[PDB]
């Protein structure tokens, strides 16, 4: 389903904030060389 | 060296924000099915 | 720890293959129009 | 364009081997801690 576009790319979205929280958690912990 | 962990991991932050906002746009294009 | 740099830099690996193949499904899917 | 559908999502693919790249080049530079 085009609804399943939508589901499908929220979790795009969401394991892509995942990305984006462990890669500021990469600059802090290397913040920490 | 440990700066370029810090560039590397805020390069991680720019396309990890763009996944976010083409998996947003995924959802809006898909949003229009 | 710089063996903790390797897997989590791994689990990199192992969800940037899961990227290649669901956004390859994306792909078929899309195909599939 | 559902074909703008597979050119964006092997965009996905190609930028998602380049994550597989980088993230092979993150486990080997952190095999030489």
């Amino acid at each position: 389903r085009x609804k399943q576009x939508e589901d499908k790319x929220e979790e795009x979205l969401s394991k892509x904030y995942h990305x984006e929280n462990e890669x500021a958690r990469x600059k802090k912990l290397x913040g920490e060389r």
